[PDB]
């Protein structure tokens, strides 16, 4: 009574859908007649019969009638059918594959409909830093905050600045080698989230005096180191070879966008977490967060497309590289908070505490491409950073 | 004597001698041939040569450059010939390093170059709408048993119409950083792309709830259509162009007619439909949100060109505006095709045909005058002023 | 009784039924159904119907692709069903990976997937030669003391007509490789783009010594060279493109009528001379040279567009074609025009401009006919006699 | 004064209505003198030079003295405009007259750099291809005339030269998308020319001494890995967009690629022919290899001088730490490969020691071709020993 299609969809069964698949291989061939079809068609009807004999919860798949229309044309007279309708199912089913480095002819349908949740995603994650009151966080550092404090929040801010008050381009070039109408629609929506975080910390910058302090940071040894890795990760950003491309997204996606300023997010929103003050920035960063896990969760599944349709790429070559490059991104990020807090810890976030953060970061980063952790974890470090996860 | 003196930006200042001293000081320093007494000497002749021009003749205030070529002159009139000749090539060199150049990319990112061009972020941030945050149940019931057969065959090639422009991939605007590479344009390129990105969502949502998917999977079939298709191809020819000169065609033919003027007789119709017959309310509200997101977008490629007009002016010659001139009427004519196929089956009595392409030749007028060409088409006043209305909605 | 088989290399080999054997015993292996004792048994079933058909035939020589289609036929008719399936589109995976793609790059250097395109290489060592090599004194004295106003305006303006497509900088062949990627192809350009160097020091040279550079430097600005040098810019319009399918139309129309076209017409002027009026010795012999290096110039192309034909045949419908002819069309207007320029103070009663006008029609069906495309002018066959000559000397 | 010094450094009379001509031009250009004015300030500075002759120390004027002179006496007279309207336009004239190897051009002629013009003569002068030889006598010597340790060293320098030359190689006839001159397409061109011959000639020589299979297993052998590597290295940016970047493979690719990767092989074979008076074709053909190669890197040296001399800023101690860095790395790897074609003994003759010598010495004149300082301790006595080496290129 019903057929399960290739799409996972059931559908009332039609015994002529495999009358006329089989006269057409026929008419192709000019050897059998509808009649022939037909006769065919009842020996693979009495045999799915049978099927459902042996078990009642029984419904054919359309590769299930396929492999039957098959056995059925080579236990018939008609041999040069049945081979050119294994090589006909075949072609049909090695066209139906998809290559995200292809350009198609048709808009629609979408090859992966699945991206499109990522263009949902950032229009209900959308904000302007206007849309905040930073009077509180002025406050905070006039009358609320110690020198150690201060010094921390200058160099977190600075730190985030690095990477945020920039020009952004690479989610807005995506399309030129993934050229994929639903990927060029996520790129777009993306480049201008990229535009909204630079307003926000270029106002911050503003705000809280920190412009001079900004254009000198390029200079600091830890920066440069920072620049370094970041650089070096971003090395075939341009590249017009799709295996060298697909490294610059997956260090982009898994390490610059899911951890660089994860380790300083966690620092604004532990004070307002903590102390209830740096209101407004902590709406913005927080507001940044759920943008930059939405960045590396879209980088994650096109890596997982990509693997999927290239598995010979992923090698033990490629792992060792991913593996070397997460280990400088840790090396760098962790020098990084050592410079935050140059003038002193902080007694309700340790440097030890921010360290497995990251460590934990990375291998989930690490994890989700389909890899093994590179570092051990103390449980007990990591759980006082539990709320930051619950938070985003 | 001399208080003011007239900047390089034109702007007035309070006239300063030893801003004169330290300019020949530097030049000499340089050299090692003179001193700050020699130096003190050139600027008071150049001083007593100011008030000459000044209460003597004509009641002026000098300019920066003005003072600049009588400090050359006295350089020259005195024994420092090597300084004189050393000032004349570092005031050329300083000259050229001023001018700013849209196609080059700069070292750092502040200050920026054109800063003007941030408004369009801003602007864009203000007229931001996604097609969601509209209810077009009544528009589905007008559309469907409300209409008669004009007015609904009317809308119907209305909508075709727009979603041929919008129901597409356009990268354009997210692609405008690779030729013109500074921050500011990067900011407009993407706030720009993400606008294309909720236009597609709209028009790709109004085929499917007014069943026109099919229809528009046949439009690509249509005389009228191909036409059309054509000159927007022509109009993009270069789009993609590394010549800056070239490119600069495309942006200019882009901003000028197809974002300026293409889908306007269509916003227009949709527009003047809602206002005479209170129908079609959620789709006049994405329509008018759209026509707003147009306007600014057309506004950002007129200052664009302008900016390359100022910095290449060579370019801009009467072969090359011939060509523009040309393009215009060529656009003209294929829209003009288009609004007679939208009413095959008959005009509106409310909007008639005619004072849709006075709306349309008043557009490109604009255009052509926005960028200091002439007009093209003579206007009929009383015409045009039917269609006032709308650019009071999208002002 | 069958002792022989032609292999995919067209080549004959003794038959060894082993061989029938183990491709049945790997695909009955790969499934894990049947034994190397049934693959045995197809073998011999195998064997008999190939006998059947000597039968029919007489010393009927069975090909590869026979015994695969025999092998795959015997298995759908035995109990190995899945084997017979998995037998048929390995054999056909196997038959797309052999396949050659002249745009994509091979793993190894050797062996050559196109070893036809090395002849190219031994042509043009062939073909080499120096200016240097000729002696261009009599030439000078005939241009001089020798020639009237009518043949030296002729020969003048066919110099000159030579040299705005010689006297330049050409990198089309040396930059082929970047597209298609093959060895064979690098060498062949590299040789190409050598041979243009050669051509280039050959016509700056003469237009040296015949006191010609100033009015080479104004003949851009002649109406008849721009509408020359604008149908030669449209068809290479895609000489740079990244898509294949674009860049195959660049070297299409590069080869079949810049390379083929172009420059004979001024060729046959320079040839006719010395033939007729026993005249400009020197010149003629370096025209000749150059004519030669033209001639494999245009063949490997010829070659390069039937290889990509051969390959991707969906490329080449009516829509192509028709702009293959109307690019053919406008290359001999210009090309006349062209001729019209060279004879504007009078025609040569030896070489009419009717004689050479038939000489390039026939040129651009022979192109065209090349790379099977339907012959696209209207010939006088007693008018086109009147240079087979020229045929004859390349 | 009866010379002149041109730009040039050419010697060429002097005529003083060049002078008038150039003042009389800078008048005409804006309205203000006259040929009686541009003849009265020529005097002034044709007087002022023969202050410095006859009076001073009997020197000779040059063109750019000639034209600060021509600009301090217009400077000095009324016409102040026209001396302003000089000065610039000399200036933009000399601007004008800059190079750029990186930059392209409006015209064909003049060429920018004629002296590279020399080069596609160089090798239309050393254009051979290997048909020309007879390898007969060297077939027979390979089979049966060599001892073991002879024949064992040959196979590994042969195999060794065709690890470089039996291969696609389009370095040279790409050169001109990142120097776009007409005078450097052309040595370009004629250059991949070249390597088409010498890839011929080696994939011949694999042929006929039956070395086709050990060809094949060559890439697995370590110490062609090691050698694989520093050459990959050193034409890392071959395809760069960067200028900078780009001159970095060039500099390695010209020094140390062309003018010394292969060397050692070569003189293996040429020492081997001069010595034992055997494989006469395959030296033949190697001499030829090694005369072309010379020109390659020459031509290379000069390339790199004329972007030093364009820009200077570009070569800093930290650019010149990575060419002496990577000339070890070349000299290391070289030397082992020079250990590895001995690997069944030394020959007598031609002792590793001399070999090392050899190349260390061609890594040196490498460094000091670009103004760079040695980097090899050289033992005078070992080097004089390959002296007819060079006499022999
Ligand atoms: N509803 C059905 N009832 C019975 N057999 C079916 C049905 N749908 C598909 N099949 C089987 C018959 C053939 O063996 C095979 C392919 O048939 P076909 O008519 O091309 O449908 P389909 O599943 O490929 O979808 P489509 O209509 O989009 O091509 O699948
Ligand atoms: N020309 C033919 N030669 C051989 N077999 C054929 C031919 N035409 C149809 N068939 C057979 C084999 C196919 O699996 C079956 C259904 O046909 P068809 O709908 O065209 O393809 P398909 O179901 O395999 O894939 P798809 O739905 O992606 O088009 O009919
Ligand atoms: N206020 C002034 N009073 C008199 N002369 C002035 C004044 N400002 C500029 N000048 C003249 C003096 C020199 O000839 C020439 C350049 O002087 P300078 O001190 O460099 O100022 P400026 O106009 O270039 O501004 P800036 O500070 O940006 O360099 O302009
Ligand atoms: N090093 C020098 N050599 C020669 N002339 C000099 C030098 N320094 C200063 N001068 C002269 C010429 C300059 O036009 C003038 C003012 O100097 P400066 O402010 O540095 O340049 P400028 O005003 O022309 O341009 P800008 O202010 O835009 O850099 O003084
Ligand atoms: N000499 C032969 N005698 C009989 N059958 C043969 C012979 N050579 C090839 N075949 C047939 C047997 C199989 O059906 C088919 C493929 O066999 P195979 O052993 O792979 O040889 P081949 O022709 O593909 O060459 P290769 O040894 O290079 O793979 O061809
Ligand atoms: N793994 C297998 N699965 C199915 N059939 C197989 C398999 N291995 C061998 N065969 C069959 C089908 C092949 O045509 C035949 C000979 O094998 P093989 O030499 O590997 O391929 P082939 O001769 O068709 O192509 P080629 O020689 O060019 O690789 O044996
Ligand atoms: N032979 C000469 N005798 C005297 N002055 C000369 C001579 N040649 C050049 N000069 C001086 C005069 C002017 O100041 C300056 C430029 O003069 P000019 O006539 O343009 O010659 P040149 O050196 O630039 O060569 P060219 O003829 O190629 O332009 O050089
Ligand atoms: N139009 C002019 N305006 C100002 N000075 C001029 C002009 N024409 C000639 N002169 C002066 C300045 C020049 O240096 C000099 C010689 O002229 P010219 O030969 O044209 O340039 P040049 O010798 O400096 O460079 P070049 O040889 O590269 O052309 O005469
Ligand atoms: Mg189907
Ligand atoms: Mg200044
Ligand atoms: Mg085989
Ligand atoms: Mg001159
Ligand atoms: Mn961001
Ligand atoms: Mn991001
Ligand atoms: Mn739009
Ligand atoms: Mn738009
Ligand atoms: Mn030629
Ligand atoms: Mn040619
Ligand atoms: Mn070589
Ligand atoms: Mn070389």
């Amino acid at each position: 009574k019903k057929i399960i299609k290739r799409d996972y969809s059931t559908a009332p069964f039609v015994l002529e859908k495999i009358t006329n698949a089989i006269a057409n291989a026929m008419a192709a061939l000019g050897h059998g007649s509808e009649q022939d079809a037909k006769l065919i068609s009842m020996q693979v009807y009495e045999s799915l019969l049978n099927n459902k004999e042996q078990e009642s919860e029984y419904i054919p798949t359309v590769e299930q009638v396929q492999d039957m229309v098959e056995d059925k044309l080579m236990s018939s007279e008609f041999h040069d059918v049945a081979k050119a309708y294994i090589i006909y199912r075949n072609k049909r089913a090695l066209e139906r594959k998809t290559n995200i480095f292809e350009k198609r002819i048709n808009l629609k349908p979408y090859e992966y409909p699945e991206l499109n949740e990522y263009v949902a995603a950032i229009r209900h994650s959308y904000w302007i830093h206007t849309e905040f009151n930073f009077t509180s966080d002025i406050q905070d550092f006039k009358t609320g905050l110690s020198e150690v404090e201060r010094s921390a929040i200058k160099n977190t801010m600075l730190a985030i600045s690095q990477i945020e008050v920039a020009v952004k381009t690479f989610w807005g070039d995506v399309h030129h080698r993934l050229p994929k109408p639903e990927i060029a629609a996520v790129g777009a929506t993306f480049a201008e989230s990229e535009v909204r975080h630079h307003d926000a910390y270029s106002h911050l910058l503003e705000i809280l005096g920190l412009n001079e302090e900004f254009k000198e940071l390029k200079k600091k040894p830890v920066i440069m180191k920072r620049v370094h890795y970041l650089e070096t990760s971003l090395k075939h950003a341009k590249s017009d070879d799709d295996r060298e491309y697909t490294e610059s997204i997956l260090l982009f996606a898994l390490f610059i966008e899911h951890v660089s300023l994860f380790s300083q997010f966690l620092i604004i929103m532990a004070f307002n977490k903590h102390k209830n003050m740096l209101k407004g920035i902590s709406n913005a960063v927080e507001a940044t967060s759920k943008e930059e896990q939405i960045h590396g969760d879209f980088g994650v599944d096109i890596i997982n497309i990509i693997k999927k349709e290239n598995p010979e790429w992923f090698d033990e070559e490629h792992n060792n590289l991913i593996k070397e490059m997460c280990l400088n991104s840790f090396e760098a990020e962790s020098k990084v908070v050592d410079w935050i807090f140059e003038k002193g810890e902080l007694d309700f976030l340790p440097k030890a505490v921010i360290n497995e953060f990251l460590k934990n970061r990375f291998n989930k980063s690490l994890e989700a491409i389909g890899l093994e952790k590179l570092f051990d974890i103390d449980e007990a470090l990591l759980q006082e950073t539990e709320w930051f996860d619950d938070e985003i």
